[PDB]
Parts: C-alpha cells; sequence; structure tokens
C-alpha cells in the first residue's frame, strides 16, 4: 500500500533493464490499464502475435469442431527444430510446448477462409492473416499491439470473447502455468524468431477471492537470451505490484 508509484515504475523498469531488453508490461485492474516496463512506447506498437495466438486457434478449432480436448496429435516421424516435440500430444499438451506443428494441423483443419472468417469475427488485432493459414501468426501478417493482447487476454478471463463459455473454459483450462501462495497464473508465451525479434507472455492471474488481473508483456528478446526471462519477469513485476 505505502510503496509509491514512483518506486514501483523504478523497480519494474529496472526489471528490463537487467535483462538487457526493451520492454513494457501492461496490467488491467478493471478497466484501468497501467504500462509499466523501460520502453512505454512499445504498448501500442503492432507484433506479430507469434505463438499468443494458440490461445485463439485453440477456441477457433474446439468451437468448430476441429478437435477434442482429448483428441491426440500423432507425431509425423520428421524431424522438429525442438526435440521436445517429436511426440504425439492433445492440444493442451501443445500449449504448454508451444508445440507449432500441431496448431499448424489445427490451422489446416480449420482451413483459410474459416480461419479469416473467425478472426475477424472477435476482432484480433489488425485482423488480417493473409493466404497461408499455417504461419500467419509467426510471419505476418496478423498483428496485434501489447494493449490489444491485454484486451484479449481480459475479455477470455472473463468468458467475453464470443465463443461458447465451455470453449473458453477447455481453452482456459490448458493456459495454467503457475501457482504462487493462492494465486494462479493463466499464459501464454510468444517468440517470434528469425531481428527484430518480439518476446510475449499474455495472461491474467486468477486470485485466491476470484479476481482476474489481465496483464500483457512484450519485449525484444536477443541470440542468447533465455525464454524464461518473460516469465521472471513478469513475476517480478506482478510480485512487486502485490498482484501475487
Ligand atoms: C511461438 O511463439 C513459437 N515461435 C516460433 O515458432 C518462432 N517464431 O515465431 C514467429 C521460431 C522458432 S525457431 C524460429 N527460427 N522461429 C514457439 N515459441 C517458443 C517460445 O518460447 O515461446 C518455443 C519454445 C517454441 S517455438
Amino acid at each position: 500500500m505505502h510503496i509509491s508509484s514512483q518506486q514501483h515504475e523504478k523497480a519494474i523498469k529496472s526489471y528490463f533493464d537487467e535483462a538487457q531488453t526493451q520492454g513494457v508490461i501492461i496490467i488491467k485492474e478493471g478497466k484501468n490499464l497501467s504500462t509499466y516496463g523501460n520502453a512505454l512506447a512499445r504498448a501500442n506498437k503492432e507484433y506479430v502475435p507469434a505463438s499468443t495466438f494458440d490461445m485463439l486457434n485453440a477456441l477457433i478449432g474446439l468451437e468448430n469442431h476441429k478437435a477434442t480436448t482429448n483428441e491426440i496429435f500423432k507425431w509425423d516421424g520428421k524431424k522438429r527444430t525442438y526435440p521436445m516435440w517429436e511426440k504425439d500430444m492433445t492440444l493442451g499438451e501443445a500449449m504448454a510446448l508451444s508445440a507449432v506443428p500441431v496448431y499448424q494441423e489445427l490451422a489446416r483443419r480449420t482451413g483459410l477462409e474459416l480461419m479469416q472468417k473467425e478472426v475477424k469475427r472477435v476482432n484480433f488485432g489488425n485482423t488480417n492473416i493473409g493466404t497461408q493459414v499455417d504461419n500467419f501468426w509467426l510471419v505476418g501478417p496478423l498483428k496485434i499491439t501489447p494493449v490489444q493482447e491485454v484486451n484479449f487476454a481480459d475479455d477470455l478471463a472473463h468468458n467475453r470473447l464470443p465463443f461458447k463459455l465451455e470453449t473458453q473454459e477447455e481453452v482456459k483450462k490448458m493456459l495454467l502455468i503457475k501457482e504462487v501462495n493462492g494465486s494462479k497464473i493463466y499464459a501464454k508465451s510468444g517468440w517470434g524468431m528469425g531481428t527484430p525479434q518480439v518476446g510475449w507472455l499474455t495472461g491474467w492471474v486468477e486470485q485466491a477471492n476470484g479476481k482476474k488481473i489481465p496483464f500483457s508483456l512484450n519485449l525484444e528478446m536477443k541470440e542468447g537470451m533465455s525464454g524464461s526471462i518473460r516469465n521472471e519477469i513478469t513475476y517480478k513485476s506482478l510480485e512487486n505490484l502485490g498482484i501475487i
């Protein structure tokens, strides 16, 4: 309570500074959006969503009966960039591992025409998926701002997106990444590799009392960084604000 806003802002900036990155973290409490970090002007800039799009890919695929939550997506036997992708998995496992080939298969099942209609219907980011159904979230043309990502997280956390309640609950169950005291953190990461590289961690804290506090971390990744810096800055920021 007694910590100054000047102190909170300095502390959260220092987490991005110490990571040798440029970034923001947007926190929403009710309808109020607060922008913190060491590069505040990133808040209304467009970036590819990268693997954060898996949240909406999963919602679209489940709602349109392109998969079930127990369905096992078989590994095709081909070598992957990541050896942990060389296995058969559900959408939920794919969400935790960020197994791009599973979300590419799901996107192909949905198909371009339905995917473009659904992305337009949800009003996600710039809403433009272009002509390639299996990589539009990774290389463009789809883009989104950190403000738009925190607002998407707020919509999903409160079941406000235009999908069935059951569809939204199914995808939320796939996004639990941490429990701290009685808090649960739901989030999806992204890393647009191949300069400048974008890193994301977008989600919400569900506090003990039931309050949901959405957030979106957006930062420049560089060759040599650990992906876990996204988690570390996010957790330090939320702890600094007493959200966790
Ligand atoms: C999702 O963000 C995804 N990222 C990618 O597929 C890459 N680029 O995205 C636009 C990528 C990977 S290797 C390369 N040359 N380009 C997954 N993200 C992570 C993550 O940590 O968020 C992964 C562990 C797997 S790939």
